[PDB]
């Protein structure tokens, strides 16, 4: 997360940290023992790390949780990014309190204009490298859909939103990958890809989570 803040311990508890040897993309749990992530983010191996806030110090709210089955999405494209999801199942159900906690799907895909609230374990430079330990948030708009595909031109699917700001400064980047955008206490994205990070002209590219609550559902329910 570029020009974010320090989110705090544990107030995003539904924030997920992928983990296989190091960190390496975010997710967010949407029940006791699903996590959503992007498919970008596969690969096998995967221990889930929840409760997390600095991701190299054990503080004491963290359950670690090895994946048994990840499942990408049936039509997603590496090339273009199209159906950037992929879903993850914990070998066994975490322990729900109030700093592990899962989010609700939405009902209905959200507007542009609305508030969202963007976080990760990312890189927080937007020229340069410098990864933070603990977890950062950005609060940001979804932009509207003439404005994202005029950003980038030839690229924007159905299946893709825009959110952040088009003066540069303030984005999600590099190792937040696969993480959440929640919007009035709803999953609406997941952090997926974008021109560099923070750059002006260039905002942040989501997958829209609305357009995939049927997959979602009957995929937990059939696994
Ligand atoms: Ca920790």
């Amino acid at each position: 997360i570029v020009g974010g803040y320090t989110c705090g311990a544990n107030t995003v508890p539904y924030q997920v940290s992928l983990n296989s040897g190091y960190h390496f993309c975010g997710g967010s749990l949407i029940n006791s023992q699903w996590v959503v992530s992007a498919a970008h983010c596969y690969k096998s191996g995967i221990q889930v790390r929840l409760g997390e806030d600095n991701i190299n110090v054990v503080e004491g709210n963290e359950q670690f949780i090895s994946a048994s089955k990840s499942i990408v999405h049936p039509s997603y494209n590496s090339n273009t990014l199209n159906n950037d999801i992929m879903l993850i199942k914990l070998k066994s159900a975490a322990s729900l309190n109030s700093r592990v906690a899962s989010i609700s799907l939405p009902t209905s895909c959200a507007s542009a204009g609305t508030q969202c609230l963007i976080s990760g374990w990312g890189n927080t430079k937007s020229s340069g490298t410098s990864y933070p330990d603990v977890l950062k948030c950005l609060k940001a708009p979804i932009l509207s859909d003439s404005s994202c595909k005029s950003a980038y031109p030839g690229q924007i699917t159905s299946n893709m939103f825009c959110a952040g700001y088009l003066e540069g400064g303030k984005d999600s980047c590099q190792g937040d990958s696969g993480g959440p955008v929640v919007c009035s206490g709803k999953l609406q994205g997941i952090v997926s890809w974008g021109s560099g990070c923070a750059q002006k002209n260039k905002p942040g590219v989501y997958t829209k989570v609305c357009n995939y609550v049927s997959w979602i559902k009957q995929t937990i329910a059939s696994n």
